[PDB]
DNA sequence: TTTTTTTTTT
């Protein structure tokens, strides 16, 4: 049915904008279609628009092609006459016999590879490739993407746009009222929130607290510790969930009886996520390990995360350069970038933690220019939260959370507030 | 490599264990490797054990096939050897040949399945598949793989994660009270300790300290000495474990009587550890340096340490960072990172000391601010521990110990406590 | 209503949104993405609004050949000559 | 002596202890000798232990390898055995 | 070899 797929193409516009980019010469035949569709083709990527009758009979009039070849697309040309025809109908049967013909063509490269190595190695040909490369021509059959967005025309896609608006299909909820109502309703999935302190303060308490909410409500949270082990992670997380204070579990204050009894109240529950924790080695993983390590819980584990949290983001490589070989201001823009494209790509709540120079430890205010690996981070951060703990402050078990960046609102709002944060039980909460 | 495979299936257990399920009885071959497996995964279903050479010899015996096969089988079980291979080596290589099998096996059904396709429909055998069902399969011989620990769930790994916590694992005690009342129970291994003092403050009589204390406690010390040579350090040792003055040492005060008699009387305690001293260029020992030396001599001294000390970590050389860098920052973080990440490849308590900048060498108070040479390293430090010195703890014999920064307990429970320092013995010793 | 309102104008011209990877884009990429734009719709843009310039990448540094003052530099005059084509 | 230096590489152990670290790819020939030292390179690195004799010639030895070169280095592997004198 | 950057220290 190639003769309908060509005929819409040209006398139909709603259709070719649906389906392009997954028509290949390949799909057609070796015979009139592939010659036409490449005439087809060559016009559309020398002008930049759908050929009419006339502009491919011209086209046809200066080609190369034998007189077997142009009897045959001329007729075909000849043939092409617009009908009327159902628009997802006609794009379900592109999708079909597009799908069928990619099949065709991998499984006569399969044979063709086979029956080449079936043969003594002075008959085969060192043409066409051993059998080692089966699968990858085996799965490019099925990675053909079949959808295409090109924009979003603001008047021609408002419904979708207001039904975005009232479902909330981006915002992600907390679990803490002050952080809904500063970010209005969570923050969103192909975002970047930092939190911004000084050293041993609370940022991988805080980032723990968060995840521990975020597992609470039923997600999928993929912890990547940086700086310490899977098993003091867990542990914190374990303090977070079941309310042990962390020194007792050094200390052997839980008995196994109570520990387990509560991990199954917490198991039971179907209001509960699967959180797997996965520290790599400082500075010794990238954004491709990190796909690597999604592609492998997806297939092994079948986890597909919704929010990941990477403490320390500072100790990774950037994946495009080498390691240390820039100064600290572009590998970590560059590493930032990864992470904000990994974060858009998976549509996963991306948080992670900064560090601050020397110039703002032990300071009651924090700013965005104290920021100290790089400026190439705050400007790719969606959100950042200054964690900011004074003398007096930790004396009362607080800690003082300033807006020092936020896109989600105004961060003039309520720019100064105070967090409970406990120190022992590695959570905070809200003062309201 | 079906000799192997069905070689460690017979003797092995913690291979058999790990993958039975994912074994197929279309996996091997048509000929005696695939008879071998059937009579294997008969002994299993029957009884519920790993089968034998014996058992596997008369469960041939009662068989009944082709003489042919019969001999080819019985001289197939002639070459089941021992042979015990590494076990990660083994299931790696037994993944990659089932995935090769399994692919090779899709590809014979694909070409069976395209061969039927292209005859006329009366010479077609309905039991064949139809070419739509190619594409599936294809995601079968894709979707074959060896499951594998991806990352710490939280959840289904909760038992061996408790194991972790009533057991004591990654932890080394201290033989000091304040040490393991402050760390919970000792450092952890894999992380990075650190003593930040002035310049001749009693950083290096601190980790000599420390050798000490975990040679008595059955401990293998590796120390690194970047400043002094290995006589001083073992001097260093000697002062400290003997009681013997520092000027008794070099005064001749010390006799070879009652220095052969004490060495001999450590020699009989069988809870003293082993500690060897290596001494580098200031400046001129890498990482991949560490490693070599003790992977061959690992093999020669048969020494494995549970504890690694270097000495002055502000003036080791990275083995990231190929050429020399004025940058002391970004040089130090990576010596510093590199450090930890050693520490945690050989599961290993690694301690260091640091230079306060020169500010803090005037001043009763050492903030971490006021550290010298970089601010990636107190991000890096697990745990530091501030030596602060003045005039009158010095007349005292005493000298404070501020834990700057600890990832093993609160840092601001016992911030500041005394700890008394014999400068002629080199020792540590707790005020009660 | 609002938004019908706005479409019945004859004065209200086309608005296109499009969201690239950051790091992903490139002038060659914008080039490809008007002719997208011309060749599935009738849209040949008169404005063309980048959020940030230095996010891009450049069509003739393979990937950070050079530095920051090489890289962004590069964009910013791809980015001139493609207004001065267009 | 390429031959007794592998054969010593691969069975005795404390041979491996004192000379492996010392020992490059690029230090026996261009010939076969060079693959047997690129596969248990890429063993060792992979495993951080010596191959045995089936985990050099039946794991790797399937590499793309020209026949010329395999063969010739499935024959270096085949004479290989231990010597039994001092270290 | 020009640049841009974060940084420690006189
Ligand atoms: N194991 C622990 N037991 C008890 N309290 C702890 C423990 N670890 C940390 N804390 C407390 O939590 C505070 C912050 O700890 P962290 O979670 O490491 O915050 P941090 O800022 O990420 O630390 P770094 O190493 O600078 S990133 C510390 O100052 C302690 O008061
Ligand atoms: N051989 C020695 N004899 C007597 N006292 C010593 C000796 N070595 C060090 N000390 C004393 O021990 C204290 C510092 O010793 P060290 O640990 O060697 O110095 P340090 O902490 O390593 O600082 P550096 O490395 O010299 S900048 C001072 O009070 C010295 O007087
Ligand atoms: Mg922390
Ligand atoms: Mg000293």
């Amino acid at each position: 049915m190639v003769e309908i797929i060509l005929s819409h193409l040209i006398f139909d516009q709603a259709y070719f904008s649906k389906v392009w980019p997954y028509m290949d010469s390949e799909y057609f035949e070796s015979g009139p279609a592939k010659n036409t569709f490449k005439l087809i083709k060559s016009h559309v990527n020398e002008y930049h628009s759908v050929p009419s009758i006339n502009a491919l009979n011209v086209a046809l009039e200066n080609s190369s092609f034998t007189e077997t070849e142009y009897s045959g697309v001329k007729t075909l040309i000849s043939k092409l006459a617009d009908s009327p025809e159902d628009h997802s109908w006609l794009v379900k049967e592109t999708e079909k016999y597009v799908q069928q013909r990619a099949m065709f063509n991998a499984t006569s490269k399969i044979i063709e590879i086979q029956t080449n190595a079936e043969l003594p190695p002075e008959k085969r040909n060192k043409k066409m490739p051993d059998v080692g490369a089966i699968p990858d021509i085996m799965r490019q059959a099925l990675s053909i993407s079949f959808d295409s967005y090109v924009g979003h025309d603001w008047m021609d896609d408002y419904e979708a746009r207001w039904l975005s608006y009232m479902n909330k299909a981006r915002k992600v909820p907390f679990k803490l009222r002050i952080l809904n109502k500063i970010t209005k309703g969570g923050a969103e999935t192909g975002t970047l929130n930092v939190l911004m302190a000084g050293v041993n303060v609370g940022k991988s308490l805080g980032l723990c607290s968060l995840a521990a909410d975020y597992l609470q409500l039923g997600h999928n949270v993929l912890y990547i510790s940086m700086e310490m082990a899977e098993e003091v992670c867990a542990k914190r997380i374990d303090a977070n969930m079941l309310d042990v204070s962390l020194d007792d579990i050094d200390d052997g204050h839980i008995s196994y009886a109570e520990y387990k009894g509560k991990m199954e109240k917490w198991r039971e529950k179907s209001t509960l996520g699967r959180l797997i924790v996965k520290q790599y080695p400082t500075g010794g993983a990238d954004a491709n390990t990190f796909r690597s390590l999604l592609n492998e819980l997806k297939l092994k584990k079948n986890f597909v995360p919704t929010i990941i949290i990477v403490d320390y983001l500072g100790i990774c490589k950037s994946c495009r350069i080498r390691v240390y070989s820039e100064n600290s201001y572009t590998t970590v823009k560059a590493i930032a970038e990864e992470l904000r494209a990994l974060a858009v790509e998976t549509e996963t709540v991306l948080w992670t933690a900064a560090q601050v120079g020397k110039q703002a430890w032990d300071s009651s205010d924090v700013n965005m220019s104290d920021i100290a690996e790089s400026a190439g981070l705050p400007a790719t951060a969606d959100f950042m939260l200054a964690v900011i703990e004074t003398e007096e402050l930790a004396a009362a078990e607080q800690q003082l959370i300033k807006q020092i960046k936020s896109r989600y609102g105004d961060k003039n709002k309520w720019n100064k507030f105070l967090m409970g944060v406990q120190k022992g039980n590695q959570k905070w909460v809200e003062i309201e």
